[PDB]
């Protein structure tokens, strides 16, 4: 019984795509996991990272109080734009 948190810095230069689905909702009154790892993805080739693990921050933006459409988006915004990407989540 113990909150595991790592932090995974994605090789994108390699990669162009995460390979992820998110689901779940932040926004609802009283989390958001990864849903699936899709092979030839960056969370893929990285492994740390499995399904139903809790994402809680990408990058400067935390994943907090979001809907599922607006974490999607944020997700599409940093991976369309050029640059690194470092996930923080909460191992199940
Ligand atoms: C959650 C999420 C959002 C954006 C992502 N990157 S991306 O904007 O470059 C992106 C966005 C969209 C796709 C493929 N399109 C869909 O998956 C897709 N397009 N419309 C959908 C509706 C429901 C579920 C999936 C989709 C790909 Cl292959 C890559 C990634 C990612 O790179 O893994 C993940």
């Amino acid at each position: 019984m113990s909150l595991n948190i790592i932090t995974v810095t994605l090789n994108m230069e390699k990669y162009n795509f995460l390979g992820i689905s998110i689901v779940g909702q932040s926004n609802e009154r009283g989390g958001i996991y990864i849903g699936s790892i899709m092979k030839g993805g960056a969370v893929a080739a990285d492994g740390r990272i499995e399904p139903g693990d809790m994402l809680l921050q990408v990058n400067e933006i935390n994943f907090e109080n979001m809907s599922n459409d607006d974490a999607v988006r944020v997700l599409r915004e940093i991976v369309h734009k050029p640059g690194p990407i470092t996930l923080t989540v909460a191992k199940s």
